[PDB]
């Protein structure tokens, strides 16, 4: 799949939004996957025991892996599908190290559309969120390309 440069024009105008504050954003982002997806936060050996949204909003560690995840995050889309220097060593890490399931990234693309719609609807409407959707789509089958090149389903 690709995306128009109309579709990448919504994709980055929001993201811009959460520019504004990435740790805030990044914040409700890893929440909202760890309470929709509990079995997520097993994956954070760091932080699997801040099983409630008031432990984890606690934690300034955890703020900063969100930080992390969504610049670089930003730093992928920015690329606009030209992405691959980018995933090689992403892909590796989580596949390898971290083993992340490619469903798992499905589930923190759904909590970053969520939490898009709760704080930026006037950026995210119908065409802005249709756009996104394919953008982290494009995301997750790249990364599952290389996952399967390191020998990993997802
Ligand atoms: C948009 C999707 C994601 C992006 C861009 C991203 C990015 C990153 C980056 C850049 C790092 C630091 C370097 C590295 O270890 O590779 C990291 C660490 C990590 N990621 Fe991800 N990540 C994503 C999704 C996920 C998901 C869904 C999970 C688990 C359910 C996860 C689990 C982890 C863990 C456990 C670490 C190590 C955290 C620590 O330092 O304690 N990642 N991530």
């Amino acid at each position: 799949m690709v995306l128009s440069e109309y579709e990448w024009q919504l994709v980055l105008h929001v993201w811009a939004k959460v520019e504004a504050d990435v740790a805030g954003h990044g914040q409700d982002i890893l929440i909202r996957l760890f309470k929709s997806h509990p079995e997520t936060l097993e994956k954070f050996d760091r932080f699997k025991h801040l099983k409630t949204e008031a432990e984890m909003k606690a934690s300034e560690d955890l703020k900063k892996v969100g930080v992390t995840a969504l610049t670089a995050l930003g730093a992928i889309l920015k690329k606009k599908g030209h992405h691959e220097a980018e995933l090689k060593p992403l892909a590796q890490s989580h596949a390898t190290k971290h083993k992340i399931p490619i469903k798992y990234l499905e589930f923190i693309s759904e909590a970053i559309i969520h939490v898009l719609h709760s704080r930026h609807p006037g950026n995210f409407g119908a065409c802005a969120q249709g756009a996104m959707n394919k953008a982290l789509e494009l995301f997750r089958k790249d990364i599952a390309a290389k996952y399967k090149e390191l020998g990993y389903q997802g």
